[PDB]
């Protein structure tokens, strides 16, 4: 969508994968859906460093609306958001954030709230840049087809003439099969700056092989459509819940930043384990996420060992590896050599370790080497020409 | 088996999960299957609270073979093993250990190493005897049904000739299904001490979950075999290792204590975690998982909102339970009664929450209480009458 944003992929916070639907804030005043909690995250992105590293999205999801007033705006549930959208957004903005809302596009969201109907959407896009909102997403429960095929499209249009740039997150192609020829990922190109290609994240390892697997078997298709300003979606990272192994925890967001996906967390910032929040912000990985080429990775090589390797093309002729076990026994000492990964050329390269910090210097195409990855783990390099080195050094500067 | 032994489900280390078939001992011999890497093993037992927390047995699996001599004694590779088997059970002893080994029968094991096959089936329990050796078990790859139906009772047989008592681990049920008519249960309970009923557990929640599921959807026929002297093995514990989280790890050991299951764990000792090592060395848990009567648990209730609770009987009138979380969403609050789970009547309970300590005193039947269960995560109560 050309409207200036998500030139690379957003980075944030989302509600919804950790905190869910609930609204008991009588017995659960801590963990409901409610502005104070928003608050809160809002805090700890400014103050625990994950503002400054990119995480500048704090988005709303399900369950927020009270209802619509007598002139059919929305209104957020009155004894859970007191203060109104408007002074959470101001909030928000107070602290170098940005604020993201959700809707969907049918008779109700997927949890029973009011929805957003054909009638509604020029009112309620209106109504979502009067509050200074900064992203949407739009979800599509409750709607037919046909209603689906209008209302998007309907959306970008309201919110574009809303003079207010909003990042728009589309669940269009989830509800579709996320597939050609019921998908059309030209126009989602043309409508969204990100949207969801298939089924929503759980809090497992197996969920997460399942959207890995699903996007690795259809890479042919959704590769290409991926660049800035349009991103495919796989989900929420799950990193810091209670699904995940450590293991694990890395190769989600190694295999997200392969895949230029959103970094979109949604966990508790406020009891986040320091272990947890190392992996989120690894300023390697984020930069690797954040590559300004916008080039989605693919996996280029799978092996009877189970091993697979991604690859995704960066600036300045770098790259990204990740060399990932679907093994459950042990650690596996996996030997290959650049040349078997269909590296050609001259090129001497060298590599940094992006969990380890470590780098391995003298790669040409025929050399050996060996990576020891764990069961259902990674191993992530940032790979770059030798000559990348003296290169950025020898710049000539003018005055202009 | 009426060998005197297991009285109480058996709890120690065995090298498979964790190792596996390891044998490049010039490349990683810290890791490799190897006499060092028993002994090392062994040290840490002893050192680090293992042993006298209970678990005493340190169990070699495949891999350890080398040939047979001239007069077909089974050896151990030399390259590995260099002092020999009785070196390592002399010095695991002398730890106040175990040692556990493993043959196959048939003609290989499964990794394709010597096989004990039917001929040479009370040589090889000879062998084991003299080498002192506690515990055997006993693979069925490379085998025919006939083989297994002659071997696993013959081999039950000359092990208790030799005079030594060795606790006998049988892997026979889960080469022909597991289930009745093929699998006799009082025929296995007769001849074996504890037996591998189901498929080879992996790093992963997914394999807990598939374990989990085959056995308490067969509860009925596993249930009442169980009980002191002879087993039912759902094969090791994955804690400390790659595949679980924290909450994974904790739900493993509960339902593997409720399930009566041997402890045999499969990790690091000389890395494990400080969080790891205080789930497998709970001495609540361990109580629980060693109660001398030995009754297997069953799931008891199972809910649409997808929470399992599980209960096993225990002594002086205790009982465990377990609340499963098999969502995939955020903590989930249930709300139950003991009445609710077919406690008896007028009785006072007091439990104790397995994992935090915590006490929860004055529970009738009638009472509501809430617990917090974490996505496929676990609280455990241990749950007794009260006078008060
Ligand atoms: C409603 O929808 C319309 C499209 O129908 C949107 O209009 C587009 O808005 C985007 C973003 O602001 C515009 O893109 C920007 O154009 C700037 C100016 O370029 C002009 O000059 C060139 C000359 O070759 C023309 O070709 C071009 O059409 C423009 O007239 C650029 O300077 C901007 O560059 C940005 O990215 C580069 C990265 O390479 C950075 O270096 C810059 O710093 C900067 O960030 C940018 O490309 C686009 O021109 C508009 N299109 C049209 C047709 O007008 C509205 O934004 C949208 N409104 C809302 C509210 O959503
Ligand atoms: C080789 O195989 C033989 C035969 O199976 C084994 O011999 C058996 O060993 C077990 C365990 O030591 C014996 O079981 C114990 O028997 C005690 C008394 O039994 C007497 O009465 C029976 C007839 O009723 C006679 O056969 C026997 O000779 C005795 O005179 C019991 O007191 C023990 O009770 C234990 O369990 C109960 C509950 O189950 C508890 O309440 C008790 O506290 C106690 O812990 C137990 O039942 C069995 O009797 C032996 N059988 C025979 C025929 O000798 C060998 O052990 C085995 N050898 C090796 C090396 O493996
Ligand atoms: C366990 O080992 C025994 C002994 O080695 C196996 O029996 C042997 O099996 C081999 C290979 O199948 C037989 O050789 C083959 O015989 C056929 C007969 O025509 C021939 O066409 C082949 O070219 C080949 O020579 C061999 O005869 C047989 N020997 C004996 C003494 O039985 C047995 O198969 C193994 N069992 C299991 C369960 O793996
Ligand atoms: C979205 O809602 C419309 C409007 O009808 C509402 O929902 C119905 C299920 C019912 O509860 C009505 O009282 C509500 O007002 C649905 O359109 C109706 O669809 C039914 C068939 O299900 C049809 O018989 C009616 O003619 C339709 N009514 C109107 C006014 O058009 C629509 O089907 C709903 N869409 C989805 C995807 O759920
Ligand atoms: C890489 O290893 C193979 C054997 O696996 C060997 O034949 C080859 O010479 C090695 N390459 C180099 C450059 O040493
Ligand atoms: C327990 O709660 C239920 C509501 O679900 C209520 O009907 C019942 O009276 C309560 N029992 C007691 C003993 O308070
Ligand atoms: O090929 C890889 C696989 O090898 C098998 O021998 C192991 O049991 C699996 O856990 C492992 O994933
Ligand atoms: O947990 C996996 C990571 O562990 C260590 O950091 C390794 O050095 C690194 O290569 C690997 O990716
Ligand atoms: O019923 C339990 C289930 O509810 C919802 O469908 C959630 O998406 C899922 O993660 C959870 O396990
Ligand atoms: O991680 C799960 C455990 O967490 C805490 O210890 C809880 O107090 C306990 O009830 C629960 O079983």
């Amino acid at each position: 969508l050309d409207n200036g944003l998500l030139q690379t992929p957003p980075m944030g916070w989302l509600a919804w994968e950790r905190f869910r639907c609930n609204i008991n804030c009588d017995e659960d005043p801590k963990n409901c859906i409610s502005e104070q909690l928003f608050m809160e995250m809002a805090d700890r992105m400014a103050q625990d460093g994950w503002r400054d590293m990119g995480y500048t999205y704090l988005n709303i999801d399900d369950c927020w609306i009270g209802g619509r007033d007598a002139s059919g705006r929305l209104m957020p549930d009155p004894k859970r958001f007191p203060h109104g959208i408007p002074f959470l957004a101001d909030y928000v903005h107070s602290l170098g954030l940005k604020l993201g809302i959700y809707a969907d596009m049918g008779n109700f969201t997927c949890m029973g709230y009011p929805g957003t109907t054909l009638d509604k959407v020029v009112q309620d896009a209106q109504t979502f840049a009067e509050w200074k909102v900064d992203m949407l997403k739009l979800d599509g429960c409750f709607s037919t087809p046909e209603e689906r095929a209008q209302g998007y499209p309907k959306m970008a249009a309201a919110l574009n003439a809303t003079g207010r740039p909003i990042a728009f997150s589309c669940s269009w192609p989830a509800y579709e099969g996320g597939l050609p020829p019921r998908v059309q990922y030209s126009l989602l190109a043309d409508i969204c700056n990100l949207w969801r290609n298939y089924d929503d994240i759980q809090d497992s390892w197996w969920s997460v092989l399942s959207i890995l697997n699903w996007f690795v078997e259809h890479q042919d298709i959704l590769q290409p459509v991926a660049g800035p300003g349009h991103w495919n979606d796989p989900d929420m990272l799950l990193i810091g819940n209670f699904g995940l192994s450590l293991e694990q925890s890395r190769a989600q967001m190694a295999l997200w930043t392969v895949l230029a996906a959103p970094l979109l967390m949604s966990t508790d910032l406020r009891t986040i384990s320091a272990q947890n929040m190392d992996i989120l912000q690894n300023p390697l990985m984020i930069k690797i996420n954040q590559d300004p080429l916008g080039i989605q990775g693919r996996r280029i090589h799978k092996e009877k060992s189970l091993i697979e390797v991604y690859m995704r093309p960066l600036s300045n002729k770098a790259s990204a590896l990740v060399f990932f076990s679907c093994r459950t026994d042990m650690p596996y000492r996996y030997h290959s050599s650049l040349g078997q990964l269909n590296f050609t050329g001259s090129v001497i390269y060298e590599a940094q370790d992006v969990y380890s910090g470590d780098i391995i210097s003298g790669l040409r195409d025929e050399t050996n080497f060996t990576v020891i990855i764990n069961p259902s783990g990674v191993v992530m390099w940032y790979l770059y020409p030798i000559k990348n080195l003296e290169m950025s050094q020898q710049h000539h500067h003018h005055h202009h």
